[PDB]
């Protein structure tokens, strides 16, 4: 099936004995996910597995989807081992690792505001993307996305709702929901849709705002819905220039067809600055 004459060939599916195996990734925050070098290009990967022993259906259709998406903002696929298990999927490996640490972690001199605009623009044309395609995500968040060199930064989908520990997600409706990322129609009436991730993308650029702070901070799960039903939005953070923060709250809209586009919302981050510098706005802020 390796060869290309082949009728079974599938151009994604690479050779096991070509990567080598080491550690899990971040202590095991990943799950089943592994550093790993594929040996003929000296690259490191980042290789997801599954675990011992019904989730072989949702792991396939995995790999399907990525198959089918190529953006520079979205973690690239770079080959499966889908032939016979144990099944791999693997991706490029993000040098700085998940943004939400980085944030938190980052020398500010280096990550300022300028920086930071760049990440949100990045991540704003990645959902863009996916918006094109006809793709949902359903949990956007920046413990979702992942750093690179020179503030690269991409989206990815690491299935955290059952491995993450802590209350980020909480039982909600049958499943985990991280409640204070979850747009009310999801919420309310299990509706998601595109619109759904633009809430969430707010929250995101929340974090981005406050370096990594948790959003709604003091503020108990079991009242964010009824607050954000009452027209309760979370307060513009110290410095977060006026124009950034009407775009939060463009994404906080109650009914989700009032909210942007990713395709508005990237041409805002174009066009917000092209003329004014985000440092002097910032400045005069604080
Ligand atoms: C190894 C792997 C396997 C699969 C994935 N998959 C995705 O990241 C992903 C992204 C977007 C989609 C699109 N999808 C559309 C439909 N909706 C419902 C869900 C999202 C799907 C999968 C990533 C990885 N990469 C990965 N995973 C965990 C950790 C890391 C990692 C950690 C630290 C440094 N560098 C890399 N890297
Ligand atoms: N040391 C300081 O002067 C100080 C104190 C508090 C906040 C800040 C601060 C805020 C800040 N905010 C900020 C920057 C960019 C931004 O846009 C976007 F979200 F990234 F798109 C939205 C908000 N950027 C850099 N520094 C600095
Ligand atoms: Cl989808």
């Amino acid at each position: 099936a390796m060869d290309p004459s082949s009728p079974n060939y599938d151009k994604w599916e690479m050779e096991r004995t070509d990567i080598t195996m080491k550690h899990k990734l971040g202590g095991g925050q990943y799950g089943e996910v592994y550093e790993g070098v594929w040996k003929k290009y000296s690259l490191t990967v980042a290789v997801k597995t599954l675990k011992e022993d019904m989730e072989v259906e949702e792991f396939l259709k995995e790999a399907a989807v990525m198959k089918e998406i190529k953006h520079p903002n979205l973690v690239q696929l770079l080959g499966v081992c889908t032939r016979e298990p144990p099944f791999y999927i693997i991706t490029e490996f993000m040098t700085y690792g998940n943004l939400l640490d980085y944030l938190r972690e980052c020398n500010r001199q280096e990550v300022s505001a300028v920086v930071l605009l760049y990440m949100a623009t990045q991540i704003s044309s990645a959902m863009e993307y996916l918006e094109k395609k006809n793709f949902i995500h359903r949990d956007l968040a920046a413990r979702n996305c992942l750093v690179g060199e020179n503030h690269l930064v991409k989206v990815a989908d690491f299935g955290l709702s059952r491995l993450m520990t802590g209350d980020t997600y909480t039982a909600h409706a049958g499943a985990k929901f991280p409640i204070k990322w979850t747009a009310p129609e999801s919420l309310a009436y299990n509706k998601f849709s595109i619109k759904s991730d633009v809430w969430a993308f707010g929250v995101l650029l929340w974090e981005i705002a406050t370096y990594g702070m948790s959003p709604y901070p003091g503020i108990d799960l079991s009242q964010v819905y009824e607050l954000l039903e009452k027209d309760y939005r979370m307060e513009r953070p110290e410095g977060c220039p006026e124009k950034v923060y009407e775009l939060m709250r463009a994404c906080w809209q109650w009914n989700p067809s009032d909210r942007p586009s990713f395709a508005e919302i990237h041409q805002a981050f174009e066009t917000m600055f092209q003329e004014s510098s985000i440092s002097d706005e910032v400045e005069k802020e604080l």
